[PDB]
């Protein structure tokens, strides 16, 4: 029998979702949403693409949670955006109540799926989307490093014109200020960043320039397209995810997980480096920081349990 | 040297587009539009989600069609969705399109998304002035992969051993032909005469073929089928670039073949490294005859209002 | 946990088989032989590839059937290279693999490859016991691709575009259906009336189909063909654990279809996730009818001389 | 056009590079080979399975220098497997090699893979007049690859996520770099430290790369590896072809950096439509310095034995 992959929310993460998930034949597909009709009609506009390419996966369009039975992933994307001066708390309200509904429904259908949480503000949705759906926490992780890798990636890239395939970054930490990137550990083949600015491929000011172009990264993208935000990169992200669970790959990615005792925190959901297999988060790599990383580390883990308080503020259910 | 691949429009079809090409590694992207902002946002974001795959393609986001300077292939979906007064606006952006298209990637393969398709992709050769072999309109594929896919379904087998036959355009003025539509060789009408499905059945999966499109707007609402489109213009980019001589229907400008002359129609074609390098002629019967006619004189009478908005063609 | 596929012969084309199943990322590979350190050593080296590409599987070799323990799918290219002396050989690998998969892998997909395929197949699933519609043989698949790759170069167009349809096996026991091969659904005997090729020309690429894995050995000299035969079986694999409903000509058991009984032959076959799904029974025509049943016949004789070598059959 | 690989030698290695160029549909493939049939062959075997998989190639065997121009790439495993008359009989080869390149590809990018490699490609530069940002040789890569998939079963992670970086050749000629080989950026000495592994395991994953070759002839018993190499080649072509920019440990003429002058050395370049675009110089400390003059100096003693054997270089 296929792999099934469901998809709650068929935005424009979603349906890019669907699609990649299609294109690398990575199973069936549900597409769940509340509207009536943009699930379907994506779902079936994807599934009369499949011949061109030549992949077979179902594309099933749902508004009831019943259709994402026995799925193998979950991959949550529904919530609202921050439109455009509205509270921080109003924002929570929203989004809370979303992870509450999300959170019944793959506890009731999809109780054994690897849960990916994509809505934001992500440490703390993925948080909360544990804690209301009761599925064990290794089971369920955020996405948010491997796009913010992702993005810091591709900016060295350019600035070194060599493959992105050739770049490797490691960050800690959620988006924006709650980054934590160690250019220690960020190399081009395996030479580290700071060993390539002191040969001249770049200046340390340009260096902080690109760690800051990458903090604010989804913020430069809704900039350009005015009415919505990034879709493409974070879809890419979420299926790599996906398929590092799906075929037991052991894949090293930084994903908001549970720490439970690691670089000093407990019952929180922190971006870290994990191994992802058949059995979700199966190892969290713990390394060594040094002082300025610590500080700027437990900076960011601070931060996030003032949200995941907040958040317990508005729905004490947590 | 790259491979160049200039989108004219990044709308959701341009953006996918661009998404497919840098997917399968096609070359370097060029989304175009006049809007400020848009192609530039996607080809970001695209060019961000590499790493992921591992593709290495340059994306740039343009407002200037300086920007397709030397593009191997160019995917037209510019243009907006009373009949004269849709064709007045969609045919003014033939009219840019084709002048970029002339000033600064005169050599490419050129393949027209915007509707009235039929229409649309003769106006664009004329106003390019490209060779018309170098110049086509993506429907049939589109047509084609909707009626495989519903095949697919109802005979409940691969999409890969579904294959179908389509002539001229979308809806009513499509022309399927059963008897040259297969499952693994065997024609559709064997398949019925079997039991695999009923002629009623039958009958009504090309019906909705013919919907297709409009069945895709009724469940979005707000836009149009996108995934499907796209995936089928990148069959016919990729044919191009990878000289693969596949046999897609395409609309291409006939000279002779099934009677027509100076005209573009949907027919069966063998795109190569040249463009159009062969059309198929087939025999049609009597009743095929007059469906492929009945097609050809509405395109005709399309193509009859275009010279009477743009007297230039 | 990945899928496990186990591959009972490591020569050229149990090396293909696993090089393949790793690109294709279709699961963890065993690779099981006599020879010693062969196995052992193509696993390794085919391991050692793995980080060039980036696809994650295991590669175990082994010389003893308890390493191919729950294997989704089993392919089989034990054997060697008199005809009663041929039989006889083969029929004792037969069964030494059979009781191998019976007593390990009882729940596995079986595609064997070991000729003379209509008969050897026929004796695995009666050594082995397991159930039939799980017991293959690959031979169609090899001989349409040839075919379809001569037709390509005849009419110069994508392999894609090209189908064929064969029953029976190789040689003179292949039944191809010029009326069920196409070029994008136009029959072969159509292409012939538009001139696109010959009946003649026609008549020596299907002799060349009958011929094409003599050929192999003529030009190689020490050994057969292997990248078709591999690319093949791997073909039929997919189908089965991807549940892709592909309609393959594979030999399978019938039990009444064609009027075949207790018998493996060559038919069009719907595989999935249960193995065979369905068995497709078309309507020969008297001549197609007559060359089919001589092929029948030919393969009963096989069997027979099967029984008479191990009457435990 | 299509692009045009020839591969010069068509044993275990010369088969596999084409089956991976064509599967990764890398352009048009000519088998070259001494050997009659060999060639013709696999060319034949290999285009014969296209169909099953969609890829659109050409395999064409010859056994004339001829049918290699025009080559984008040239890949070289001709050979043969006392140090002086080794040295004598591959010389030979590398002239003859040398020749038709020259005369017939003149602007290929040349990938040598024969033995013993720093010394031949040098050779082969020198005989084929071509220039040397387009001649390299295949050693690091895929000393990189088993060094990666060794770690990788240590650490239980994906392939994809340890990175391994080597100077200098095979076997004792090789020079890694520990503190510049990683885990997700997390350097070996430091993977020590965190007590994921011991020194100990560390150093006996390095022997085990420098004996790597001789781990699979002896596990092979008649004839050395081919999966790895020939993936490790492809991946060189493919940086190359669709000008990737890929940062690749690969045998380069050095003129000046790390102190050397005139002579082919394993190091880091950068690999896109250029050729090799860039020789990377890491500030080496004065132990790894040490290590690789070492090194150095073996290769410099293998190009003067060559001089003795042929005065011309
Ligand atoms: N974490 C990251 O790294 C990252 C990056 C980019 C965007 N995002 C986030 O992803 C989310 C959505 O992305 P998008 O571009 O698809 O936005 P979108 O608004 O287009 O998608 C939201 C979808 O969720 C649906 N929805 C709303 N309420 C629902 C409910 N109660 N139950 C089920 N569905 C409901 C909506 O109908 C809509 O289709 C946003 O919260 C955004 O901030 C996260
Ligand atoms: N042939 C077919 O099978 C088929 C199928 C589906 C859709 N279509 C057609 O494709 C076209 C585009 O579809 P879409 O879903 O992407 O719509 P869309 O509106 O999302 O895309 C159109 C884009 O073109 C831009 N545009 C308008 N005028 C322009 C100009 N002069 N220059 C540059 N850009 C301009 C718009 O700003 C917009 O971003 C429509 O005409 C639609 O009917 C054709
Ligand atoms: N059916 C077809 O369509 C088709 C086409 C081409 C070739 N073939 C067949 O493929 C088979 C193998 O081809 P190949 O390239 O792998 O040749 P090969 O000799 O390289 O492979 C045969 C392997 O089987 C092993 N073997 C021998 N006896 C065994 C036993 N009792 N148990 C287990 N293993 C045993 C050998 O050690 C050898 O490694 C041949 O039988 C050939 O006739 C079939
Ligand atoms: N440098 C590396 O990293 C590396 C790694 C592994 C193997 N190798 C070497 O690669 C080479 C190829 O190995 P293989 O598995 O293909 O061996 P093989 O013997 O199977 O292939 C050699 C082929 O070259 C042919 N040949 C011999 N002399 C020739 C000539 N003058 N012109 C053209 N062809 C000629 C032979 O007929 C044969 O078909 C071997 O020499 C091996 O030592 C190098």
């Amino acid at each position: 029998a296929r792999n099934k992959i469901a998809l709650i929310g068929s935005g424009m993460i979603g349906g890019t979702l669907a699609h990649l998930a299609g294109l690398k034949e990575l199973g069936d597909v549900v597409l769940f949403d509340i509207a009536e009709g943009t699930p379907q009609g994506k779902g079936l506009d994807i599934a009369e693409s499949s011949p061109v390419d030549g992949f077979d996966a179902k594309f099933t369009g749902a508004n009831d949670y019943a259709a994402i039975e026995g799925a193998d992933v979950v991959i949550v994307t529904a919530g609202v955006p921050r439109k455009p001066g509205m509270s921080r708390d109003d924002l929570l309200g929203i989004n809370l109540k979303v992870m509450e509904q999300v959170g019944a429904g793959i506890k009731k259908y999809a109780p054994e799926a690897f849960v990916i949480c994509i809505t934001n503000p992500l440490d703390a949705m993925v948080w909360a989307l544990q804690k209301f759906s009761g599925l064990p926490a290794h089971k369920v992780v955020g996405m948010a490093g491997v796009l913010d890798s992702a993005r810091f990636r591709y900016f060295l890239s350019e600035e070194f014109n060599v493959s992105v395939e050739d770049v490797t970054v490691f960050v800690l930490g959620g988006h924006g200020d709650s980054m934590v990137p160690l250019a220690r550990y960020s190399t081009v083949a395996g030479i580290p960043l700071p060993d390539l600015v002191k040969m001249g491929w770049t200046s340390q000011d340009k260096l902080d320039k690109i760690i800051q172009r990458t903090r604010d990264g989804g913020a430069e993208i809704v900039g350009l397209l005015k009415t919505g935000s990034a879709f493409y990169a974070p879809a890419a992200s979420a299926i790599q995810m996906a398929e590092s669970y799906l075929k037991d790959k052991k894949r090293v990615l930084p994903v908001a997980a549970q720490l439970s005792g690691q670089y000093g925190v407990k019952d929180m959901y922190v971006g870290v480096p994990t191994v992802i297999g058949a059995n979700g988060v199966e190892r969290i790599i713990e390394i060594d920081l040094d002082k300025d990383e610590k500080a700027q580390f437990d900076k960011s883990v601070a931060s996030v349990a003032g949200l995941c308080e907040a958040c317990i503020g508005i729905a004490p259910s947590l």
